[PDB]
């Protein structure tokens, strides 16, 4: 958690969805799990700005490790999670029990 | 307002702009450079605008964005290329040969 990616969360009738803006990270390097109700989204984003940093005239993009945690309702079925990314948005879908 | 974050690097032969534009296909990001000013513009939709009341957390920014970056006179607008991966658009702007 040296940066805190934005995550929206919705509870539909029969599932939750979390949508995490994680640009610049392959969805396979993002770990999504639920442990005792806590949905965590964790990984480490690398950034070009850590390489030849002095050649940057601006560095706005955050990166490094992240670890987002959400205490989702007990209805979230922790054995149902899927996560798939497109264009740096990770969409995590979790059925309700 | 969504102000997508950008880093900009000056390499020996090129400037490189890296923009975090998650949730947009790269082909939908308009990149233009005119008068030494590199512009990125586009629009992102968000799921949060649909059935907003079912969201228990909303923080992702979306809607239109347009940022402009004046670059050194060395940058050559005509040579720009851009490629996107995982929501990051990397724009490469070559430098003009020396006068």
């Amino acid at each position: 958690a040296q940066w805190v990616p934005r995550v929206d969360i919705k509870e539909e009738v029969n599932h939750f969805v979390l949508y995490a803006d994680l640009p610049g990270i392959d969805p396979s390097q993002i770990e999504v799990q639920m442990d005792k109700g806590i949905l965590s989204i964790r990984g480490e984003r690398k950034s070009e700005s850590s390489t030849e940093t002095e050649r940057f005239s601006r560095i706005e993009r955050r990166y490094g490790s992240f670890h987002r945690r959400f205490a989702l309702p007990d209805s979230a079925d922790a054995d149902g999670i899927t996560a798939a990314g497109r264009n740096g948005v990770l969409e995590i879908r979790i059925p309700k029990r």
